């Protein structure tokens, strides 16, 4: 499939362009991706600090004749804005940056409220209680008011998800999570599956930090299939049945990364890829949420409700 259909009925393209740490070429990258490479999904977030430039990319893409209706734009509401009263202004800011009337998916970026002026790593009192029910309620009002087509969560746990599901009038459309060989998070996937929640794999290449493009297991499959490591990694996600948001700021790799249709990874190789031990986790949240001295989160384990 080149798309998924969310519970709302809206289609989401299976492959999107990640824009975190996209840098100076951000706007060019978004435009190339959409016009030249045929991407119809861009993943971004306020905290990446690139939405303005992404809005410029999307603008030139729509000036090139791509209908708004055919684009899927994701953004994320940052922790600092995870208070009911701040949900709407954050979105409105995001929409101004992105030069859009609406976005297709708005995620809870991380399920943790941060104090204004919070530091990395957080100081005492800077990590606050997330009023998930109250914040989600305003996330729902975004959809009611046509500003967001679907709402989602990133970086959840099963615990947090069950909590959200007991309250949500509109369940999250999409759960976006770090997934890649060496960090499958089948635990969250199976909980999303059970609840009919679609899953996006972020950092599908291992991000830069645990990039898997040079991993011998990935290289081995890639050589046999005559695909680039990145292609194999992106295909692996699709074969798991997640959407997938590979990031590159290089036009060649932008194009490379969506040449993931009309072939498959043999199940034997898919299985080798899956058998890479889950322990290659890039985003623990430690530097965002963990104060070991004062808490409330003393370790990554606390961040992830000890689920992984
Ligand atoms: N909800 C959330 O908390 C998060 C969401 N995400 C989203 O997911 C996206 C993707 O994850 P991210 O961690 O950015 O990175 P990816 O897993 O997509 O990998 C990006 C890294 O791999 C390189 N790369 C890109 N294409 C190839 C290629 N085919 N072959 C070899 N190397 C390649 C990139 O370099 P180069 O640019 O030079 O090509 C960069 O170093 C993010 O951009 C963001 O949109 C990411 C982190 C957290």
């Amino acid at each position: 499939q080149d798309h998924f259909v969310l519970k709302s009925g809206h289609a989401m393209p299976a492959v999107g362009l990640g824009t975190w740490r996209a840098g100076s070429d951000t706007a060019h990258s978004v435009r190339t991706a959409i016009t030249e490479a045929g991407y119809r999904h861009v993943d971004t977030a306020a905290e990446y600090g690139v939405e303005k430039e992404v809005g410029k990319g999307l603008k030139a893409a729509m000036e090139a004749g791509i209908d708004r209706k055919d684009l899927f734009v994701t953004s994320k509401i940052w922790c600092t804005n995870l208070a009911p009263e701040r949900v709407r202004p954050a979105l409105e800011n995001t929409l101004k940056d992105l030069q859009l009337d609406y976005i297709d998916l708005y995620h809870i970026h991380w399920p943790f409220r941060l104090k204004d002026g919070a530091h990395m790593p957080p100081e005492a009192g800077e990590v606050l209680e997330f009023d998930m029910e109250g914040v989600w309620k305003e996330m729902e009002n975004l959809v009611k008011d046509g500003l967001v087509k679907d709402i989602g969560v990133c970086n959840y746990t099963v615990t947090k998800l069950n909590r959200l599901l007991r309250s949500a009038k509109i369940p999250p459309a999409v759960c976006q999570m770090e997934m890649h060989p060496g960090w499958k998070n089948d635990k969250i996937f199976e909980a999303c599956k059970k609840h009919g929640i679609h899953i996006t794999a972020y950092s599908p290449l291992g991000s830069s930090e645990k990039n898997l493009a040079h991993d011998p297991v990935v290289e081995k499959v890639a050589n046999k299939l005559n695909k680039t490591p990145g292609q194999v990694l992106i295909k692996w996600a699709l074969q798991r049945g997640t959407s997938v948001i590979p990031k590159s700021s290089k036009d060649e790799r932008i194009k490379e990364n969506i040449q993931v249709f009309g072939w498959e990874i043999p199940e034997e190789d898919f299985k080798v890829l899956c058998s890479i031990k889950d322990e290659k986790r890039v985003l623990t949240g430690e530097e965002l949420f963990v104060n070991k001295t004062h808490g409330p989160y003393r370790s990554a384990r606390d961040v992830w409700d000890h689920e992984n």
